[PDB]
């Protein structure tokens, strides 16, 4: 089992980064196992706007690390986010504005819920899969 730990909302930052305090230091956290296209590109503005509005929306929000790396190469956290108890990178890839990807072995708890929920979004043809 992961386990959820508190954090502060900083910023909303794009699709898959937001910025949050954590352990009273604030980091950029890049979302586990998804992709959202950049904003320059197609359904990038509306991952941005998604992701914004579901963190700046919520009250409480909480950083779960997996089992493997916690940083990445550019020093960003890495983690799934929840906002009031839901969890942003599912919601991002169940309405179509995020893909799985970039799953990495032990980094991985996730795949299958996040999988699930990208094969509701294509059935539904929803945004990136319309
Ligand atoms: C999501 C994720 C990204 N990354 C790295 C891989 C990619 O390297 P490159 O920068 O060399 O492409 C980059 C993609 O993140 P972004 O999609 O935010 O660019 O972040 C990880 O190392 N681990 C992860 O879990
Ligand atoms: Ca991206």
């Amino acid at each position: 089992k992961l386990h959820k730990e508190p954090a502060t909302l900083i910023k909303a930052i794009d699709g898959d980064t937001v910025k949050l305090m954590y352990k009273g230091q604030p980091m950029t956290f890049r979302l586990l196992l998804v992709d959202t296209p950049e904003f320059n590109e197609k359904y990038g503005p509306e991952a941005s706007a998604f992701t914004k509005k579901m963190v700046e929306n919520a009250k409480k929000h909480e950083v779960e690390f997996d089992k493997g790396q916690r940083t990445d190469k550019y020093g960003r956290g890495l983690a799934y986010i929840y906002a009031d108890g839901k969890m942003v990178n599912e919601a991002l890839v169940r309405q179509g504005l995020a893909k799985v990807a970039y799953v990495y072995k032990g980094n991985n708890t996730h795949e299958q819920l996040l999988r699930k929920a990208e094969a509701q979004a294509k059935k539904e043809k929803l945004n990136i899969w319309s």
